[PDB]
């Protein structure tokens, strides 16, 4: 009864499965607002970073798409 399901970690919120947006190789859960506005701006650029999870601490630090990924927010 009642528990802090909890996921993001950007912002360490509280949000479902449905509310979130996994990664693209290490499978991680970042709430849209967050995985974008990390994104959207490195996304849009494009001159480099290669846009790695951003989990710093993340076993896997799987990267992201520059497509893919700006179509999600740039569509
Ligand atoms: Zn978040
Ligand atoms: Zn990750």
């Amino acid at each position: 009864a009642l528990d802090p399901l909890v996921s993001c970690k950007l912002c360490l919120g509280e949000y479902p499965v449905e509310q979130m947006t996994t990664i693209a190789q290490c499978q991680c859960i970042f709430c849209t607002l967050c995985l974008k506005q990390y994104v959207e701006l490195l996304i849009k650029e494009g001159l480099e970073t290669a846009i790695s999870c951003p989990d710093a601490a993340c076993p896997k630090q799987g990267h992201l798409q520059e497509n893919e990924i700006e179509c999600m927010v740039a569509a």
